[PDB]
């Protein structure tokens, strides 16, 4: 019966939005649920447990009104905001990538590693990794822990709601352009999204991966805490609006058969396996969904230790909103 | 200046059509042209170089009028067909999936194994292979002959005419009533393709490979004639209209830096090479076009001598219509 103040600092944003849903859904225990954006966004109301609460000021927020806050409103809000939170004894749950590679932060995925929590005292930040990133290491644990993995061959087919409402926007804006007769124009995106991949996700990097990839390595290499597991990433973006999905083809470091792993997937919390020929889709399996949904499960056939799978999850929420709140739900449980 | 009677079956069909206007475009030494179908689509009128050819059933056809064939009306018919043609003299390049794995029928990319086109005297039958495998291999053969090529890391972003008319059907029709409001019906593709991904092209395997991902590995082999050269696929079906693309992974036999395979791939014909911040997509780059179109090529960090790339090529084009004229081109220059 212990009551949290809980404060979400970006609350006008889908991932914000979520947060206040997931909080509403899993019966988290709020004492008092503050929501926190730029000046525009103030006197916007929400609903939260039959109460409307009103959207107000960040500027004008004393923070030694909370214990924790969940963080999405943009990378340059949480470099400015989170250390002041900090300061003030709020844990800062933060999902954005600004604290994810600060050597002395936590990086984590509830499933996953959860006894990195334990380091929120270090600056009083827990960052939230991303979404991309949160499917494949819960998909994969499992499979790490019986065996090992050497190196994993990942490409993504990633809905345009990872851009915000900027990318759904056009994607929405340009398809109909396009199906009634005028032509479509691009500013979000570099090229054409509707009717089309476009094989970037964030800007390129000197070694020809883009930022996006690059996040998939590093994020996976400090979350399963090891430099010597090998990623090698291509992110695309597709014409779909919400949900996440994965190519993964793994390496493992001792042989292990499919059947073995679709009996550990399905044992395992939080995943939910598709046998046979079913598997998840974006549409039909992963929107509104909190866990994450793997199918296409099989022996590698060109390698002696190879596992293929299909990785299925929501991008707003266990991408996200939800990863954030188990966190905190974590962190309540035993550290508070 | 030696001239050719050449018959398309399967003329109403998008590929046939192709057929057509691609004799057209590369000025192939045609005399008479036929256009063959059922009953049904007859009468129907196409026009070729300036000339109205009128399409006949394939059943009243005296095929002792035609030295070449090309065929794509699907398997069954090839199956029923080919050989009637064969018997009368005539060479069938089967734009099917029924011959290909035939050992006494060779299967052809004319960039890659132009060789083997020699064994079409076995039963006066050449197999066009599938498309995906096509620009795959086109795109991987300068990497093969430099360095060698131990194992291929592939999934496709494949387009919805993969699955003819009744798929862009499918899509068209879908995406139109979901911007309106109304439910999306699946008639087509095992599940909802507008704004979606489907981790499935064909029937499952029992190796849990689907068929579209097994000819990607066995059509591979067969073409550059090695069975040690490893696969390893996920087809997936995307709500693109036209032109497939691949995310391939490729480990080399020897190590090779990714400026010198950009600069061979350049240097090959039949290759578009695209550097820098530039890659090609489906809408953008590939509708129309005769020839493979590259991108994203980079050393892969994750293993010592391993390259990524980005492929993509018009599949109704040079992933089937234009590598059948190819084959034709070749056949006639170096056998008749």
């Amino acid at each position: 019966s212990q009551q949290f103040n809980v404060a979400i600092f970006g609350a006008t944003g889908a991932v914000g939005e979520t947060m206040l849903e997931v909080l509403q859904e899993r019966e988290f225990p709020v004492d008092e649920l503050f929501l926190l954006a730029s000046e525009r966004s103030e006197g916007k109301t929400y609903r939260f447990n039959g109460k409307t609460v009103r959207v107000q000021n960040v500027e004008e927020f004393d923070w030694s009104q909370v214990h924790i806050a969940l963080f999405s409103a943009g990378g340059e809000l949480s470099a400015k905001w989170a250390p002041i939170a900090a300061e003030a004894g709020v844990v800062v749950i933060d999902n954005t990538s600004h604290f994810r590679y600060d050597y002395d932060i936590p990086l984590v995925v509830p499933e996953v590693n959860p006894e990195a929590i334990a380091e929120f005292r270090n600056r009083n930040i827990i960052a939230n990794p991303n979404c991309s990133t949160i499917q494949m290491l819960v998909a994969l644990k499992p499979i790490y822990d019986a065996v090992g993995i050497e190196r994993i061959n990942v490409t993504t087919y990633q809905s345009v709601s990872g851009a915000g409402k900027a990318g759904i926007d056009e994607l929405a804006g340009q398809t109909a352009k396009l199906l009634n007769g005028y032509p479509a124009e691009t500013n979000t995106f570099s090229q054409q999204i509707a009717f089309n991949c476009i094989p970037q996700i964030d800007q390129f990097m000197d070694n020809g991966y883009t930022k996006e990839e690059m996040k998939m390595v590093w994020e996976t290499q400090k979350i399963f805490n090891d430099p010597s597991i090998m990623v090698n990433p291509t992110c695309v973006r597709v014409p779909v609006f919400y949900g996440h999905a994965e190519a993964v083809h793994v390496e493992t470091r001792a042989p292990i058969d499919a059947e073995q792993v679709m009996d550990m997937l399905e044992q395992t919390d939080g995943i939910e396996l598709f046998r046979g020929a079913d598997f998840p889709t974006q549409v039909r399996d992963a929107g509104g969904k909190d866990h994450v949904l793997v199918g296409r499960v099989r022996n590698d056939i060109s390698h002696h230790s190879g596992i293929n799978l299909w990785v299925v999850a929501d991008n707003v929420r266990k991408g996200a909103a939800t990863n954030a709140v188990q966190i905190a739900e974590l962190l309540v449980r035993d550290y508070f």
